[PDB]
């Protein structure tokens, strides 16, 4: 449970870590205290137990699980290919796409914690609670999920 | 009334063959049957995932993690994936037939458990099960063997 909390980071960027430099596009939301319920009910079911290696394969180019959200709930993989709601706001630079669009909406509509790879540029990103946090290091992201996730 | 658990499972090795076939991804996939696979399923990733068509195509992706090796199924779950399996010692073998279809020899040689290839040379659907071994398996005799055993 603290350890099962370890094993999330290491997941996230062992997978990341992979994506990133490979520009893999990537969009993966961790549920919070408000249900994702609805979204999951979108995906392909996985309840698969978490690690870097399957995070990996789910969001490999032109494959049947890699496009749309990978949904966590505790310590499973929910689903994979999940819809998640696009963000309407202007704010938004017109060079982020439709994998940031759907972070960003999904963190203004609960208070899940997302991230996103880019597949144009490799960039990490976070969108939390209304929040947009562009093209952190590796280093930076792994700090940020243990001081949020340990 | 929704699907069964073996219709589910029947239905998604169709769906996986018929993706990995055309395209030559190789593939293993073992199903326990009365003889606990614990032995081998300790040597794979834990997985302890739905079975689905979309995820077992996913697992093979050729030079991605999870595509050495053999998936074992267990229950109505895909426990590992890069599972280790007993490699037949047997020397009539065609030198047609590499690892892969070796080590689902092996495994029919040492437990009940039903297993299938997919060839990454040819893309051949094969069956190993009991110590007999059945190469070049249409769709159809593909699906209609895994009813008959299944259902
Ligand atoms: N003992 C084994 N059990 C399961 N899979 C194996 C075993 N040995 C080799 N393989 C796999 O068989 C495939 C072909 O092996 P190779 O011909 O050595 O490239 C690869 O996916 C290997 O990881
Ligand atoms: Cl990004
Ligand atoms: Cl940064």
């Amino acid at each position: 449970q603290l350890s099962d909390d370890e094993k999330l980071v290491a997941a996230f960027v062992k997978a990341v870590a992979y994506m990133s430099p490979r520009k893999i596009g990537a969009l993966v939301s961790i549920e919070e205290t408000q249900t994702l319920r609805e979204y999951i009910a979108t995906g392909i079911p996985l309840d698969a137990d978490i690690s870097g290696e399957l995070l990996i394969n789910i969001f490999i180019p032109n494959t049947p699980l890699h496009d749309g959200a990978v949904i966590v709930e505790g310590n499973k993989i929910a689903v994979s290919c999940a819809y998640l709601p696009l963000s309407e706001s202007s704010h938004i630079s017109k060079e982020f796409g439709t994998r940031h669009r759907a972070a960003i909406g999904l963190s203004e509509a609960s208070d899940a914690f997302t991230f996103v790879v880019s597949e144009e540029t490799g960039a990490i990103s976070v969108a939390y609670k209304g929040d947009f946090i562009h093209d952190l290091s590796l280093e930076a992201f792994e700090v940020l999920l243990r001081e949020h996730f340990i």
